[PDB]
């Protein structure tokens, strides 16, 4: 029934405890990673705010900064991006995503996309804590074009988030994506409209409409020019928005398959769905290339690093 594939264990050593073991792990020389990956990669995000924040208690120094000092790149990376608070997490993911990075990625794109309502508040107030600034700004001040222009509002949104439809809304609609995108006029103020706006249910009937009155997903008719990189950040925004577990297979599908540019998408996608539909978005990666998740990914990895991926991949005893 669960979709998320962090493992807890059914006994959860006293805040204190993992304290001590985790000091432990990197005091004197050299480090004890097994014991890092055991402790943080079993525990979820309450227990693991509390750990940081009693360690600081009891020790002084901030947890996080001490393993940043301690540990190997690949790993310190997996085990610094897992182990922030959901909502810290996306906050680092999107101002990074800003930063002399081709301002139009599809990381904001993904942040904005695939979280609740209320987890987008929450990494906006993360982010408001940390770089002393809203994440609009930064999106607004770092893109341009067609992708400022979808990126800006899809940032901003809080999203009604109930069931209710509007078939007639719908319909119009539909029928208004498919005028504009016939038209070429991609980044008009209807398409963006009903991608930054509307509720996932509403657009998902918009996109329902869309097919039957035409045959084809809206997705089909949104690549004119394979090269254009406007018109696929649109196809991934449908996909986050309404498809959502297919939008994470490819990504992970297209990772491994050494073939995609998003360097730490791996890491990226493991460590933020962990705790929410990774298990889901596993089975549609079995579905889609008749391989396990846990078996395709390790194709370029070793290490502590693949073995904190795997633990947050749901890998057990054996």
């Amino acid at each position: 029934h669960h979709h998320a594939t962090l493992t807890v264990p059914t006994t959860v050593p006293s805040v204190s405890e993992d304290c001590e073991q985790l000091r432990k792990a990197f005091s004197g020389w050299g480090t004890n990673e097994g014991l890092i990956i055991d402790i943080l990669g079993h525990r979820n995000a309450e227990q693991r705010n509390l750990i940081r924040k009693t360690y600081a208690e009891t020790y002084g120094e901030d947890l996080l900064k001490a393993l940043d000092k301690e540990l190997s790149n690949d790993f310190e990376r997996l085990v610094l991006l897992w182990a922030l608070d959901p909502a810290e997490r996306d906050a680092l993911l999107a101002n990074e995503a800003t930063k002399r990075w081709t301002s139009s990625n599809q990381v904001l794109m993904e942040i904005a996309c695939t979280r609740s309502a209320n987890q987008l508040l929450h990494a906006r107030q993360a982010y408001h804590a940390r770089y002393k600034k809203s994440l609009e700004e930064d999106v607004a001040h770092h893109t341009t074009g067609d992708f400022h222009k979808l990126l800006l509002p899809l940032v901003s949104s809080y999203r009604y988030e109930g069931e209710e439809v509007n078939m007639t809304l719908a319909k119009t609609e539909a029928k208004l994506l498919h005028e504009k995108i016939s038209n070429k006029a991609y980044s008009d103020d209807d398409v963006i409209r009903v991608l930054a706006t509307r509720s996932k249910a509403q657009i998902n009937a918009t996109l329902n409409h869309y097919k039957n009155e035409y045959g084809n997903d809206i997705n089909k008719d949104l690549k004119a020019d394979p090269k254009d990189e406007f018109l696929a950040l649109l196809r991934s925004t449908v996909k986050c928005l309404v498809y959502p577990e297919k939008y994470f297979e490819k990504v992970l599908r297209l990772a491994i398959n050494r073939r995609g540019t998003d360097e730490g998408a791996l890491t990226r996608v493991v460590c933020t769905r962990a705790e929410v539909d990774l298990k889901v978005i596993a089975d549609e990666y079995q579905r889609r290339n008749s391989v396990p998740l846990t078996r395709a990914i390790v194709k370029d990895t070793h290490g502590d690093y693949e073995k904190l991926l795997l633990v947050l991949a749901g890998h057990v005893e054996n």
